[PDB]
């Protein structure tokens, strides 16, 4: 029973204080980047786990290797490059007005079809990727390749998280590539703004098996065949919200591998029950582990 | 009279803590780059001060060119890369053995001939550089074209700054550059250890003009055409010496502009003061200001 997810793992420099970026002087280092984050998640709901990804020959690398390790998330699929330095992003979470400052020309946007360890991702049940790693090639051509090279032996799952700031100046490609992985996805997740903005420019937003759309404050849908069940969120007090996304996305990829057929209920209900009691971690990777979870009926339904 | 200063310039993220890049976990942004903590240097002195250097069109980018205004220093030479960001390096000063982690696909390393001011460059009395901007193409071609150009129609300053890290794979090329670098400079800059590095490879370490070689805490030594003086260094009990070397500079710079004559003596004093004082400053930039040292005698033989 493996989960796969290919794509960026990077060093998030966080913002200590508030203000623009410009003007931040405190910064704290974590590991990073959506495949990377739901790798551990799903490590910690009890699956094995593993992530295709590359880093640089640097500390920054050292530290995201050992940071997975420590999760248990297989990192043979990991890369070093020689040339290409370790992903950063700074990041400003603070404010009304959240911003980031990615460094593009990073080891994770170098990976080519040579890097593929493709035993690894053969063994994989479902394979997970977003669109930030399809900013650029060769990693996006490479991604491409792989998940179509793989079709029909593994589900595909895929997380939209636009980022327009990523695209500007190759609207038109950034369109036809998210159109192009989403026809390929048999699992969809994303935002109902990522669904209008997109359906705004005739891509349909679903997938193939399964489509979550998130709700933000209202919670989430999950629909299938025309057959929508809605689920809206706990009220709870939040500590931190920063990785509830990942974490629900971790859930829902280890439910459907977990449960006979698509039950949208049971799925619904063990989603909600992660993202919820992820905002009472801090950071990036804040996904409870299955034995805080064993005690709730909802979770047993699908892990025990 | 207006000295020019051309390389790099980017966000030093220094650790906080002590221990190895991979472990830190919190950093400090601060601006950094020689030629810019040079520039501003000179600006402190009271001389026109231009900086050529390349950022990215990005917060931090926007963060180093209004720190420069703030401190006076020309920045119209500072152009805004489209394509890549502004530089970045991670750096650990604290342990026995300090280090940092250079990102080099970044903004300055990517300046070319159109990026050049020109006018800025001709109308200075003095060009400085320093072999980090060496480091990568096509910068490299750039810098060595430029230097050419005006050889002769202004002074040459060169810190030869060496940083074997950036150089690897490429030793070899490395030693032709500095080779030429040197050649090419009226003023050359060096610690004991560079000269002892270079002349061990059959490259003499010595300006057209005048040399100057630092002994570290101990202080340093001026040598011109033979006339060789020992500038034992002012005693003081230092806050900071991370930016003593860019004041020395600095002020070797303005000395070398603002005495009729070279008269090492007077120069060996101004720049041992401005050298020494630099210490009890924080940061990159620990230029004392003119008005600090018009207290001076010293001092004041060469400003007033
Ligand atoms: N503790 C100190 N007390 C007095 N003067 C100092 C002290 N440390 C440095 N200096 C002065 O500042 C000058 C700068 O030297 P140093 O910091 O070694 O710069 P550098 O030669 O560029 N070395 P680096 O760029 O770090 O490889 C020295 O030659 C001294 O004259």
């Amino acid at each position: 029973s493996l989960i796969a997810s290919i794509g960026e793992l990077l060093i998030d420099l966080i913002s200590v204080e508030e203000g623009d970026l410009k003007d931040v002087r405190l910064f704290e280092k974590h590991p990073g980047g959506a495949p990377a984050n739901v790798a551990v998640g799903v490590s910690r709901l009890g699956v094995k786990s593993s992530l295709i990804s590359k880093v640089g020959n640097d500390p920054f690398g050292e530290y995201l290797i050992e940071e997975l390790s420590k999760e248990n998330v297989d990192t043979r699929g990991i890369v070093k490059d020689e040339k290409k330095h370790t992903g950063i992003v700074f990041v400003q979470l603070k404010g009304a007005s959240p911003s980031f400052l990615l460094y593009d020309d990073v080891a994770y946007f170098n990976m080519t079809l040579n890097d593929i360890n493709w035993d690894i991702v053969e063994e994989a049940k479902i394979v997970n990727f977003g669109s930030v790693i399809l900013a650029r090639n060769p990693s996006r051509e490479t991604v491409m390749k792989v998940i179509k090279k793989i079709k029909g032996s593994s589900l595909i799952a895929f997380d939209v998280n636009l980022r327009l700031d990523l695209w500007r100046g190759q609207e038109e490609e950034m369109i036809k590539v998210l159109e192009e992985s989403i026809k390929l996805a048999d699992i969809v997740k994303a935002s109902e703004e990522e669904v209008l903005y997109l359906e705004n420019q005739g891509v349909e937003v679903k997938g193939s098996m399964l489509t979550a759309i998130t709700l933000g404050p209202k919670g989430f849908r999950l629909i299938k065949n025309e057959t929508v069940v809605d689920v809206p969120s706990y009220n709870v007090n939040p500590l931190d919200t920063t990785g509830a996304g990942d974490a629900f996305m971790a859930a829902l990829l280890v439910g459907i591998l977990k449960l006979k057929g698509l039950d949208l209920l049971k799925l619904g209900k063990f989603a909600n029950l992660v993202a919820a009691l992820s905002t009472q971690k801090r950071g990036a990777w804040s996904t409870p582990r299955k034995d805080e979870l064993l005690k709730y009926k909802e979770a047993r339904e699908v892990l025990a």
